[PDB]
């Protein structure tokens, strides 16, 4: 259709992965249910699991034997306990680092007795009792498992290290138990429940060789190191089942839980005791007991109760209640200095913005408009004082002239700490989830004040002591939810089934099989079609030769159609392997000193061409080479050998034979079918793989590999099929079409339209297809919600392209700033951009003729591949990029923009600001005030931009942010009448038409200039919207050279009819500058396409 788009048909090969649903046919369901998947691999995996279990048992017994000999005196824990419970590490970092060094020394002492002990294990013998004497072998990756076990033996300060669990994680629990016991030692003065019932019962195996207090001695840590020590500790701390089986002796926790006879306030809030953790503890095997998924609800309840006790505690040894301590500390932020407390620059600044002001973008514009202008020198951490200074002057978009912010950040923190709900204090899943979500909310709220790692991109200047020293130690006690919550997300949400992957490989019909490359047979599968429904034909590895020497039996029987795949892969790597690198080279007789190594290239190509005719199967491809002695470097010729090698032929096979095969069980047959098997593109591509109009000149190629996905739980329900195909297989390597798109854009620009896409404030994305003369032609747009929308707007963009002969001008996120409340998140726009280029990479229309320039066999390729390049222009074919900007505030008729930036400040600045205006006159004939000025005195503009702002009126003003005292209410305000009222109130005359600058420059009242600046900022406010409704129009204060004022409500269809279409019409208008630059350039290989706010403002303003 279009003249330019016709030439962009075969630009570069593309790769896709088709997705289909398979339903088993006949006995296949029963066979896959009973026999399962490939049985040899299942048996190999079972034997591997058995030998791994044997190895794990041997490792566990060796570990226990080695740990049974370690002594405390040699380790040195006796002097380590005092340093551990001295708790002085918090006060000084030197003590903490000394403690860490001592811990490292102790862990080294622990691990140095592991490797060499007990013959260094005999796992090497097990690598070579029936399952270990002989097995499947198959050189499995047992080296990785051995390395993992060695790292588990190591001391790399990881969860796999034994010493990490025994000193870093068990020992704190031991010390906490000691500190509890030294206070509750008198819990059993009668000693009848202490020794008469426990010391003789729980130690029957050792014949009572120890006592209850023996475990409560610091010098007997070595006893609890072994698994038996942990077992006896758990039995003595939480009861034992006993040999009787029904007595169920109560543990220490139950013993202290009977303290309800002391109902006074000093008996409750009892901290639950901490049983010691045990490795290799599970129903079958735990492998050091990583608690990533737990075992049952019992351990989950134990962990939840443990954290609940650790958080609230009992207000002993100072206020240990983290919930109220953190609230008080945050409420104390105002007193602390704000010059050194830091705030994260991440998305948290949005959440702070939404609470203080109600506008999620107030803070983000304030930093990027007043603090700094370059790339802002983006740093990771801000400061409280800098944020307060920036928010103390942010142009006051629409609010009271003076805002009672005071210490806004500190007020926000202290109000959200305790005044947010006043309900911070609190087996069922509902209660646990509510508690975890409340802690999630608290942690997210307190996260901005936290310092991430150390020295993050500099900053990290000397912080205050009295606040940050407390906060860093306080946050870690509360940050423990983030991993623990994961366990809840990992245990309570688990699927009973598992997703398994099978790799398929369609059987090539060439003589390549077995001759040169037979590295991996995988699961060779065939492809069958009967009446238009294609099938998948997986065959068992035991019966690969079923489809060989099949004579079709007799005729007159119904026949399946079977594909005969013929592919020649990797011509450059495979062709010289057969000819003069292996396979009886002396038969072909190349001579010519084997062409040296691998006009010499042309001679080698001629030798290849003449030797191909010698081969029998390779001749059946019908090779049609280019004329001899016309090639580039030999590799290019290989392309032809690879390009003409692929061929698909369909033969007939007896249906009765196939049915007998599927009944026996040698053939897993799955019917390939989508739900509508609405013509999908994937169905269109699949039916074009075996199309007669496609196989004469291949455009779609079946790669050869495929994956089938199922939902094994011994029953299988869901089946999936992933087929990677190659589109535009016989396509020239003309990638990066930018060098050719610009040629046409220079050639025939006067017929090119432009499509502009903007992130609106009301609508997500807004389009505006403008002509070459600035006239709008058509304005549109209004995992399941966002993806469904982005898959519909992309279809409209890709339809307006070919239909209206237009180009697309998008926005570049990482090269600018958007000063507004754009409704599209960064992660949603960055995926719409990906889904737009992917749609324009291979754009095909079903209704078009297959050979038409936009049909199936000739598909538009309008953009290059999705590259991660971050440059100035980044022109992707016909899709241009411009720096992100808030273009909605520009006047389409004359390009006027509000660059005044007036705000209430000291009276001297207000007096000086209004002296720069040329006139403050009052046109009584048309009844509005005319501010005549020039932008040179206000900014660094071109000095030739003399405007005339007229107070036309009918503007919408937003009061404030909260409900009643503050209010989001928006009032339609008559600017002219308000100006007249203000001037009449303060004894100023304007009815005579005289200049009002002298009178304005005389009044010294602070309130008068406040109202004057508020009204002047109202007049220049163009984009004004009623909150919660669809009233959003662009009123223009400046003239139009004919005594007219732009008004989107009264505007015709040539100009934007909405305040959001003005943001998309001024992005499409940026594209016009791109077209003019392309037309007015002479390089076409190094051409600038960077939009700068200076040059484009001159461009629009000459309209
Ligand atoms: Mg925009
Ligand atoms: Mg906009």
């Amino acid at each position: 259709g279009p003249k330019m788009f016709s030439n962009f048909t075969n630009q570069y090969p593309l790769s896709k992965t088709l997705r289909f649903e398979l339903k088993p046919v006949g006995k296949t369901l029963e066979h896959i249910e009973k026999k399962g998947l490939l049985e040899q691999d299942e048996k190999r995996a079972e034997d591997y699991k058995k030998v791994k279990k044997i190895i794990d048992e041997y490792h566990k017994d060796f570990i226990e034997e080695a740990l049974n000999n370690v002594k405390l005196n040699g380790e040195g824990l006796e002097e380590y306990y005092e340093l551990y419970f001295k708790k002085n590490k918090d006060d000084k970092d030197k003590k903490k680092k000394e403690f860490e060094k001592i811990q490292d020394n102790l862990r080294k002492q622990i691990v140095e007795a592991f490797k060499n002990h007990e013959k260094y294990k005999n796992l090497f013998k097990k690598e070579l009792k029936e399952t270990v004497e002989k097995f499947k072998n198959f050189t499995t990756y047992f080296t990785g498992f051995h390395e993992n076990r060695k790292n588990m033996y190591s001391d790399e300060e990881k969860s796999t290290a034994i010493a990490y669990r025994l000193i870093h994680e068990n020992l704190p629990k031991f010390l906490d138990n000691m500190k509890v016991f030294e206070k509750i030692k008198e819990k059993h003065p009668e000693a009848e429940q202490l020794e008469k019932t426990l010391k003789d019962l729980g130690e029957e195996e050792v014949l009572g060789g120890n006592n209850v207090e023996d475990i409560f001695s610091l010098d007997y840590f070595n006893h609890t190191l072994t698994q038996s020590g942990i077992d006896i500790y758990n039995t003595i701390i939480g009861g034992k089942t006993e040999e009787d089986g029904n007595k169920k002796i109560q543990g220490l926790n139950e013993y202290i839980n009977l303290y309800r006879q002391k109902n006074n306030e000093k008996n409750r809030k009892l901290p639950k005791l901490k049983p010691l953790y045990k490795q290799i503890l599970s129903d079958r095997e735990s492998l050091s007991f990583i608690p990533e998924a737990f075992e049952n609800d019992e351990e989950l309840l134990e962990a939840i109760e443990e954290f609940y006790e650790n958080l609230n505690f009992s207000n002993n040894n100072e206020a240990t209640n983290v919930l109220e301590k953190l609230k008080e500390l945050l409420s104390n932020l105002a007193d602390y200095d704000l010059n050194k407390i830091y705030i994260r620059n991440d998305t948290s600044l949005t959440d702070i913005s939404q609470k203080i002001f109600g506008d999620w973008s107030v803070i983000k514009d304030a930093l990027n408009a007043h603090y700094d202008q370059k790339w802002l020198k983006k740093q990771k951490y801000f400061s409280i004082a800098e944020l307060q200074e920036a928010l103390d002057s942010y142009c006051k978009e629409s609010d009271e002239s003076k805002e009672q912010k005071e210490n806004s950040i500190a007020d926000y923190f202290k109000t959200l700490a305790q005044t947010k709900n006043e309900t911070d204090k609190k087996k069922d899943v509902e209660k646990i989830k509510a508690f975890l979500d409340s802690i999630m909310n608290l942690q997210h709220f307190v996260k901005p004040l936290h310092l991430v790692k150390g020295g993050s991109a500099g900053a990290e200047m000397e912080k205050d002591e009295a606040f940050y020293s407390e906060f860093e130690a306080l946050y870690e006690e509360l940050s423990q939810v983030i991993p623990l919550y994961n366990k809840v997300r990992n245990y309570l949400t688990q699927k009973p089934y598992s997703t398994e992957k099978i790799k398929l490989n369609f059987e090539n019909s060439t003589l390549l099989d077995g001759w040169d490359v037979n590295k991996e047979t995988d699961n060779t599968s065939v492809l069958l079609r009967k009446d238009g429904l294609y099938y998948l034909g997986i065959m068992n590895k035991k019966h690969n030769k079923v489809f060989e020497n099949i004579p079709e039996s007799n005729e007159n029987d119904k026949c399946y159609e079977k594909m005969d795949y013929k592919l020649l892969p990797g011509a450059n790597k495979m062709l010289p392997k057969v000819f003069f690198s292996n396979k009886n080279i002396d038969y072909f007789n190349p001579s010519a000193e084997i062409l040296e190594i691998y006009d010499d290239c042309h001679k080698l190509i001629d030798f290849f061409k003449e030797s191909i005719n010698k081969h029998e199967d390779w001749k059946k491809f019908g090779f049609k080479f280019s004329p001899t002695s016309s090639y580039e470097d030999i590799s290019g010729f290989y392309r032809e050998v690879e390009q003409q090698g692929y061929k698909i032929s369909f033969k007939n096979i007896s249906e009765s034979y196939i049915d007998e095969l599927v009944d026996e069980g040698k053939l897993y047959l799955f019917q390939i079918y989508n739900k509508d098997f609405k013509p999908n593109l994937h169905t269109l591509y699949w039916k074009a793989l075996f199309d007669e109009e496609n196989l004469k000149d291949v455009v779609y190629k079946l790669n050869g590999e495929a994956e089938v996905f199922y939902r094994k739980a011994y029953t299988v329900d869901k089946f999936q099929f992933h087929v990677p195909i190659t589109m535009n297989f016989k396509a020239e390597g003309n990638s990066n079409i930018n060098d050719e798109v610009n040629e046409f854009l220079k050639g025939n620009a006067p017929d090119v339209n432009i499509i502009g896409i903007d992130r609106g404030e009301r609508h997500l994305l807004y389009l505006t297809l403008i002509d070459q003369k600035g006239k709008i032609v058509e304005q549109d747009s209004l995992k399941e919600l966002k993806e469904g929308y982005l898959s519909q707007v992309v279809h409209k963009i890709a339809k307006l392209m070919v239909e209206h002969n237009a180009i697309v001008v998008m926005e570049d996120l990482n090269f600018g700033f958007k000063r507004g409340r754009f409704k599209v998140e960064k992660q949603v726009y960055q995926k719409f951009e990906k889904m737009l280029i992917d749609k324009l990479n291979y754009l095909v229309d079903k209704d078009k003729e297959p050979n038409e320039p936009g049909g199936l066999l000739n598909a538009y390729q309008l953009t290059n591949k999705f590259e991660s390049f971050q440059k100035m222009g980044k022109q992707s074919g016909f899709l241009f990029y411009v720096p992100a900007w808030n273009t909605s505030k520009i006047d389409p008729t004359t390009g006027f923009v509000n660059l005044f930036h007036p705000r209430y400040e000291n009276v001297e600045k207000a007096k000086e600001f209004f002296n720069k205006f040329d006139s403050i006159r009052y046109n009584s004939e048309k009844d509005y005030f005319e501010f005549a000025f020039d932008y040179n005195n206000f900014t660094e503009k071109a000095e030739g931009t003399k405007w005339t702002v007229c107070t036309y009126g009918e503007r919408i003003k937003t009061y404030r942010n909260a409900d009643k005292n503050n209010q989001w209410d928006s009032k339609e305000v008559n600017v002219t009448e308000e100006f007249k009222n203000l001037f009449d109130e303060y004894n100023i005359d304007y009815k005579n038409g005289n200049d009002l600058k002298e009178a304005i420059l005389s009044q010294d009242d602070a309130d008068f200039f406040k109202s004057l600046l508020h009204l002047l900022r109202l007049t220049l406010q163009m984009r004004n919207s009623i909150t919660g409704t669809e009233i959003d129009y662009i009123i223009s204060p400046v003239a139009n050279e004919n005594g007219e004022f732009f008004d989107s409500r009264k505007a015709d269809e040539s100009l934007p009819k909405d305040a959001d279409a003005n943001g998309a019409y001024h992005i499409a208008r940026k594209g016009l500058w791109v077209l003019e630059q392309i037309k007015q350039t002479d390089d076409l290989k190094k051409v600038n396409l960077a939009i700068s706010n200076k040059e484009w403002l001159e461009f629009v303003q000459e309209r």
